[PDB]
């Protein structure tokens, strides 16, 4: 009755890695939809499989991680291309490829030649962030995410090129069948993961129903738009070959409030910090205040991850609340706010592989960060006007 599992089998049956492995209710699930020429983020009020969405997220965050890694270097990431068609999902970025070289330690473990890209995609607890410094702002940390994508794929293809060679490897049947790679001369330089998720095993129709396809496409498109606001000014995000031109927190705030509060005022702030490493990482904020909003909502893209819980939100709310109480007293406080926060925060710790919640001392923000007075004052004026009416 006491059994010992390997990683691969454990990931196929345990929700702790990527979330639930069939369809459940996902609070706050959103996608983006096109109405004429406008992008509108709308709720998806249907149950979906968290682990399936995490396949896509793990690849997307790997690409944004590489963009951040290369941003200060000669060879930068200039594009991230995300595609979803006929159930096939792919994510490709340029910048330096995954090194095409024998990995000595993995080759000894496996007792055959193993190259670095196979370590990256097929070995659990393996990657370039195992000994991550506290000031690294990549989302990736565990050396797990890409293997979760592979373990939930009926077939997958890793393709990477380093400017001298190209490496193509099939990783099939939920990590059961790793085919030897094909290595050829090449002048290209990129990393591409293409895969077909195990949709039916995760609760979906075979093939996806019209509604499943539409919901998943909308979810991926919104995730791509979130990426576009996070990456550097030299990087374009594409979804199904078309650019996601939501490159500012203001554009994100408009997309989330277009139906509920069109033609609204967008309060903006860049929250800056007083010393390295924090001072390297300004946080971009855009907020809308409306009496039509029924509860506080945030969208936080932190270290490229869509974070649903963190003390950075609490810092903003408490600071606004203090000023609202004062201004209101001269003649709850956050229930009319929708706010977008995008940027990097050094030193955060995620509570699980899913990276739903970040962990930090609240005093980090009190000590180091300053919210601009103009933003606080304008937000307070709008909130108090509502409270008086
Ligand atoms: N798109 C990519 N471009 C370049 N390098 C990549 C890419 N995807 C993955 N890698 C490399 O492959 C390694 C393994 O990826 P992954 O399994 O996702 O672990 P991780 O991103 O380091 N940590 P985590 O995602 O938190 O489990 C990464 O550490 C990178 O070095
Ligand atoms: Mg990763």
């Amino acid at each position: 009755a006491f059994e010992i599992s390997d990683f691969k089998e454990h990931a196929k049956k345990k929700s702790m890695w990527a979330g639930a492995l069939n369809k459940v209710t996902i609070s706050g699930l959103m996608g983006v939809f096109t109405e004429d020429e406008d992008l509108m983020a709308l709720p998806i009020h249907r149950d979906h499989c968290p682990a399936l969405l995490k396949i896509f997220d793990e690849l997307i965050v790997n690409a944004t991680d590489h963009e951040r890694a290369c941003h200060s270097k000669t060879k930068k990431v200039t594009y991230i291309k995300i595609s979803f068609d006929k159930g096939v999902f792919s994510c490709e970025n340029d910048g330096p490829g995954i090194p095409i070289a024998k990995h000595e330690q993995a080759s000894l473990i496996a007792k055959r030649d193993v190259y670095v890209p196979e370590v990256a995609s097929c070995f659990f607890l393996a990657g370039t962030n195992i000994n991550k410094a506290k000031d690294c702002i990549k989302g990736g940390t565990n050396g797990v995410g890409l293997k979760l994508a592979m373990v939930h794929s009926q077939w997958a293809i890793l393709t990477t090129a380093d400017g001298a060679q190209k490496y193509v490897q099939q990783i099939n049947q939920r990590l059961d069948i790793i085919e030897p790679p094909t290595i050829t001369p090449s002048r290209e330089m990129f990393t591409r993961i293409e895969l077909m998720p195990v949709y039916q095993e995760l609760g979906y129709a075979e093939p996806l129903s019209e509604t499943e396809q539409a919901d998943l496409s909308a979810w991926i498109y919104l995730r791509a738009c979130q990426c576009a606001a996070y990456v550097g000014k030299g990087t374009t995000i594409y979804y199904n070959d078309k650019p996601c031109r939501t490159g500012s927190v203001m554009a994100l705030a408009k997309m989330y409030t277009l139906l509920s509060a069109p033609n609204s005022t967008i309060h903006t702030a860049t929250i800056k910090a007083d010393a390295k490493p924090y001072s390297l990482h300004p946080l971009q904020v855009a907020a809308v205040v409306s009496p039509k909003f029924k509860k506080f909502e945030h969208v936080s893209i932190i270290n490229g991850v869509n974070c649903v819980k963190g003390e950075h939100v609490t810092f903003l709310k408490k600071t606004i609340n203090e000023m609202v109480i004062k201004k209101f007293q001269q003649t709850d406080s956050c229930s009319n706010i929708f706010v977008v926060i995008v940027g990097s925060i050094p030193g955060i710790e995620w509570t699980g592989q899913r990276k739903d919640e970040l962990s930090i001392a609240e005093n980090v923000f009190k000590t180091h960060y300053s919210i601009p007075s103009s933003f606080l004052t304008s937000m307070t004026r709008s909130i108090v006007d509502i409270l008086l009416q």
